């Protein structure tokens, strides 16, 4: 496949180059070989397409994370405990007597603090990716940046309606204003 | 059925109050006239649930909105049209030789621009009515504040799994740092 954009959200994608050069390359290499024509199965398959892209990322060693912590009803102490460990966190919640409640995110590909969703669903899941997802994993202190590969208006149109496309996702990170989500990304647009 | 919590995020529900006092006593009317129980179909169905909502907010004037634009892979193209009239950005994005992409956002209560979102879907509807929808007609000049109903973890418990609850989607907002999004808000958490 082929990278046709790459927006770098608060220089995420320099923070890459700097720090983790190597990653930056990969990530380069895996998209151009995954063959989107076997995915073909004349439109293009989601599934087919992101089973392609987990067995080539997990060939490479990303590998699934997932970051534990504990909501509250309470503003003032979710804001005091959102950089505490689990533990700490229930603790805390606790002692002032509110309710703490489990709760969690998953991912599919961490590695070297940074991760990598590829996003081929329904229009809801790349904001939640975005907003929730990726700043959980970055308030948690288990990555730095985070990436979201997704498809080109051009190959999301010969998908399945319904699928978010990169220049849409585009506009709703610029829509936020500056320096939103807090976490540093690169947004990747691919095509066949 | 009840407020349990409510959250004013950058001050929006004191907006209402100054501005639209009787929006905020007809939204806390329309919660307490919500028959919980004739939706326990026993687990609470959140089908039943939103259908007695949109008889009581239609009832009172609520109406459905559509707010249109065009997208673009450019980020300086975004950021100078956000701001503007559909028409306008085409003209805009298309006269800096790039393409434009029609796309838009439909919610079906407004009413004195304030949007009112009531979800009992699962988990990534809600981050995308916050960051998505109610930015999108915020953006668009067409509310000043949002507002989004949720089921308090004691009534999403009594649900199907799956379901975001208050305390959730709260934890959501605030860690995303102070004021995001650029919406002003209110969050209220509901239960029987």
């Amino acid at each position: 496949m082929r990278i046709v954009e790459v927006y770098s959200h608060l220089n995420g994608l320099e923070y890459i180059q700097v720090h983790l050069p190597h990653i930056w390359e990969e990530i380069q290499e895996i998209i151009v070989s995954i063959d989107a024509e076997a995915c073909r199965t004349i439109l293009y398959s989601p599934v087919a397409l992101n089973e392609a892209f987990k067995e080539k990322l997990e060939a490479k060693g990303w590998k699934e994370s997932r970051t534990n912590y504990y909501v509250t009803a309470d503003p003032k102490l979710i804001r005091e405990t959102l950089s505490l460990e689990p533990e700490e966190q229930k603790k805390v919640i606790e002692a002032a007597g509110k309710e703490a409640l489990k709760s969690y995110n998953q991912t599919d590909f961490v590695k070297d603090r940074v991760a990598i969703e590829v996003q081929f669903g329904k229009y809801s899941f790349v904001a939640y990716d975005l907003f929730v997802k990726h700043m959980a994993f970055y308030v948690s202190d288990k990555i730095d940046v985070g990436v979201e590969i997704l498809p080109m208006k051009e190959l999301s149109k010969e998908m399945s309606s319904g699928i978010s496309y990169y220049e849409g996702e585009l506009y709703n990170v610029i829509r936020q204003g500056r320096g939103v989500p807090a976490v540093p990304l690169v947004l990747i647009g691919i095509a066949p």
